[PDB]
């Protein structure tokens, strides 16, 4: 679990996404498995407009902080579960890192703000949803 809060904007794990979120949807994606949803308060987050390949991310099984190398964002391959069919994931960034189901959600920074979210993980890989290319996030 978890999510980025940016001035009026929730964004969080599209399989992970509340009823409140549906109900005030202002995009979502399944190939990137993002939602952002409206809300009342500001946020408390900021976000990076970088290329940064390194970053730091939280891993909810081990209640700990990683530092990490990770890919670019790109389209990879994805096996089925409760919440998608077989499919190519977008916008995807590899890295070697422990990640477990519940760890979706864990946030991603580097020097400059939030990069991302966990998505994927197994095999000592950990998958994260880049949130840099959303401009509009900001405005
Ligand atoms: C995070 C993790 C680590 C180790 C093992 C399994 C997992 C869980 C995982 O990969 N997914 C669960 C949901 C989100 C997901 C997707 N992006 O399509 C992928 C369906
Ligand atoms: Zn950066």
């Amino acid at each position: 679990s978890g999510a980025i809060y940016v001035g009026n904007y929730r964004v969080v794990n599209r399989h992970l996404a509340t009823h409140n979120d549906w109900a005030n949807l202002v995009w979502e994606d399944s190939s990137r498995d993002l939602l952002v949803s409206s809300t009342t308060a500001q946020g408390c987050d900021t976000i990076a407009r970088c290329d940064c390949q390194t970053g730091v991310y939280y891993c909810s099984s081990r209640r700990k902080h990683y530092p990490v190398s990770f890919s670019k964002p790109s389209l990879i391959f994805v096996e089925a579960s409760e919440y998608y069919p077989a499919r190519y994931q977008s916008h995807l960034m590899l890295a070697v890192g422990h990640s477990e189901p519940g760890d979706c959600g864990g946030i991603l920074r580097c020097q400059h703000g939030v990069v991302g979210i966990v998505s994927t993980g197994g095999n000592g890989l950990v998958g994260f949803a880049d949130v840099r290319d959303l401009l509009w996030l900001d405005e």
